[PDB]
């Protein structure tokens, strides 16, 4: 019904989306491992769903994501840590919600900053990329 | 002779031996240079009636190493292009240090644990290289 | 083995070996069945390393013959698709009648007068034709 | 991995595809309302997936179609009759194969026919649809 | 006046108002004729500062009517197109029989339970034409 | 400046155009060879310019053309008679129009049976054609 | 309420006011996005009926304003964006210096000395803007 | 018959053509104001040509470009100046050459340095410029 277009404008989701990538986005019920677009103060972001309402999120000594204490299906070469101003974990995501990892792990402005993201701050899984320049 | 030329060419990836940059499923587009390719570049090129995709890490006259610990080396220093994998030589491949032949281009697997790239093959004559990937279209499994 | 397939090529014609239909610098657009080719599909394909573009006019089990006065006949009948010019054999082809073998395709030239196709080489394997040319964009000389 | 491409060369398949079509497909595990390549007596076929291994397949007086009593997700403008020459039903799906459906239910010669399709006959799931043509 | 003429546009599918030919998500190309349109033809058209989609049923001069069974009437005859749906008008549109005005084009959605197409609208005049759906992309759903 | 797009819709122009090739013409002074796009009795042609203002166009008993005696540039593979309603030949062509054949010279409603076009009847030069079926 | 929405446009280029950037004929393609656009984008927008292509010179809160030597100021400063004529206001247009409004762009025509731009009309509305020129493709007249 | 493709890579043919540019160029006699891709010194450059065999090419006090007196059809917003080290002008060109000029003329590395280049030394004519971005 209703499709989004934007160039993506980080790094913050590479390798698997550059900047400069142009993606096609439909507005959704999310599923883990779902690539979004979603909004938090006036400013449009990308990131992949970790875990929906009621999991639980953890984090390892060791740099390690779990969800109910089994880790992901996805893995990223990077270490997963806490954003120090986020929220406590174990974290147990509300309803509505959507807990939303950066696959560049590094950068920790995602739920581990933010929390969950509600589902109207969602808007839309990204279903297409093309990729111009940088291959 | 030539009834036609290639400018572009429009394929489905096959293999993730380019991944993650490429993925099996992904469509893609290249074209045709009549001169020179360049480091970084991702083309496609034949060897063995078998079309295949790779990297372009070194180029004529460039030497390529191994380190110890699973770096490339080119020209001594180590590449622009930074992967998650380590690289080890085929064993079964030439020698190292390796002297980049004149018209040849010595090319990668960015997934580099398959090592059947210049590792094995040598560096890949010009005439072998169908063309650049410049665009890429993915559609399932973002 | 294989890195990457062709679903589509895009090309630039340098010949008029297939004039009318199709002129030097002509841009075409092919595609890559995995299935048979047909009769009057134009198509581009391989022979001696060297890139050919040219019409099925025979598949296999056909029979290919040439009367006197130049006329081309598969399986005694002649064809459908007709060009301005007559058909002869070359002095260096193969023997005629000529029995299409199993998978492949008997292609020529719709500028008749270049003996070049299966005339002189017989019948293309299918594995050499690298597509079905459905699209053509002309600019220049209409 | 393996992606083949053809044309659609009849309507058994209408008005979901189309002769004339073009088709991509790569070779899979399938799933009910999959649309797949598969082959009998040495000729290309399609046809969407009906039921799997251990599904029961039963008709109505009505032209409907019942798999495990419940009727199907996918609907069609059809109505579906058995094939004289074909197996009896209700019918049960060996392991291993599928029991495939036209589309345009009109056209019997799917696996009411030839019963459920080995895997070793389907050459893949249709990915991508290309219609030029008849709109 | 203009800057730039449309040739083509290349569009997703908003709707499901032309289903099953055309479904949510579907891309298209059009292309932009400068002559007439034909029946048959499903277009991109634009009223009340809104891209829709449809059908052409009748084109100028044409007579448009509907039986009680629910059954469109061109001229008479019943139409070349089938859809697996009834027709009825919409209450709130022109009067029927409906003489087609000159230079207009009767568009109907496929998906003729959706009612809000030249039922509503009468006919649309060319200019409101954006261009010929000739071509459709499905990725998913099939 | 302005263009125009159509669709041929006959093989007047055969083979260098066939019924269902797309072009794009643009408004022009033409020249010899030059494929335009004209208007005789509210219907769009094609033809190709064989003569221009002040040529005589001439035939030969041998089905053969000749434009100020000398014969064309342009050949094609068909003979070219005159149309019994047409103009008399010798014929000159007078200021402010051009002479225009048909490539398939069997089809005689060319300017053998209009005489010449004026040029507000011409409306462009076919600068573009993409043929997409048929090759 | 929509049935398409557009991706892409693929135009021809019906005026010199973008030369040299662009000129007439030039085949173009455009992408529409759903978020913003930037500053030296070259668009496609609407006004009056009337496609218009031209060069985003600033964007909602900036002031544009001209010397008495020909020259543009966009804050106070000189644009990036450098073209071989001199920028004049049109006597008609609104007051400067212009403060740009929320939601619009104020759009030039690198070919300055026609002022048929956002001299004459102001800062256009974003949903007056079709999409950015992203692709060119020049034939003849090199 | 023999097509190259190339990448633009200086901005000696700016604003016409621009670094990043894709061309298609063929192998030709050719004609004031074709733009060619040419060879000096084992290095491809592109360049417009404005001057041919016979003609001579002279400069005026005021950055202005006279072949045999008149100047060229071709304007540049630049001024042209002889180079230093060029041959002398006025400047008559040989038979068999082509004496080319940078569109961006304050690039004087064109034929002003090298002399008008030779045939053998030209790959073709640009037919075809394909512009990606920097529009
Ligand atoms: C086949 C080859 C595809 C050719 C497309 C070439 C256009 C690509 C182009 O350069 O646009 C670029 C990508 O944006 C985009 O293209 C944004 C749109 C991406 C959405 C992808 C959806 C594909 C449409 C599917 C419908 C097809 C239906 C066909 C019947 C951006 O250019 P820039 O210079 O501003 O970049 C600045 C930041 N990168
Ligand atoms: C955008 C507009 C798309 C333009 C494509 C135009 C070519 C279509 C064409 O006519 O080929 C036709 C369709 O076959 C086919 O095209 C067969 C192939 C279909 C597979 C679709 C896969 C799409 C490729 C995705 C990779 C893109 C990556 C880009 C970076 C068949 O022509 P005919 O005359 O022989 O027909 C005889 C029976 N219809
Ligand atoms: C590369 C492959 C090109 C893909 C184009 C595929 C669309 C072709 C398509 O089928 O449209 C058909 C041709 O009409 C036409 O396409 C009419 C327009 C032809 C004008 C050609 C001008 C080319 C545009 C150049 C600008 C490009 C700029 C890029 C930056 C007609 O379809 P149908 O089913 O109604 O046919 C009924 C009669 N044949
Ligand atoms: C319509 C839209 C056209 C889509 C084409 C998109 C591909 C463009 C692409 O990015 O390739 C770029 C241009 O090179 C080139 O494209 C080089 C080739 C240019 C020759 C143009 C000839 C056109 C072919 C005509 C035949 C068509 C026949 C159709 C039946 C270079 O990419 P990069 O990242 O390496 O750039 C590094 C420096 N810019």
């Amino acid at each position: 019904y209703v499709f989004g277009v934007m160039i993506i404008n980080t790094n913050d989701m590479s390798p698997a989306l550059s900047a400069g990538d142009g993606v096609l986005y439909y507005r959704l019920r999310y599923h883990i491992n779902d690539v979004v677009v979603y909004e938090v103060d006036n400013t449009l972001k990308v990131g992949r769903i970790a875990a929906q309402a009621g999991d639980e999120v953890s984090f390892t000594q060791e740099g390690g994501l779990l969800i109910n204490g089994h880790p992901p299906e996805k893995e990223v070469p990077y270490l997963t840590y806490p954003h120090s101003s986020g929220p406590n974990f174990p974290y147990k995501v509300p309803t509505g919600t959507y807990f939303i990892l950066n696959d560049y792990r590094e950068e920790r402005l995602d739920s581990r900053y933010y929390g969950a993201l509600p589902i109207n701050q969602i808007k839309g899984k990204i279903s297409t990329l093309l990729r111009v320049r940088g291959i």
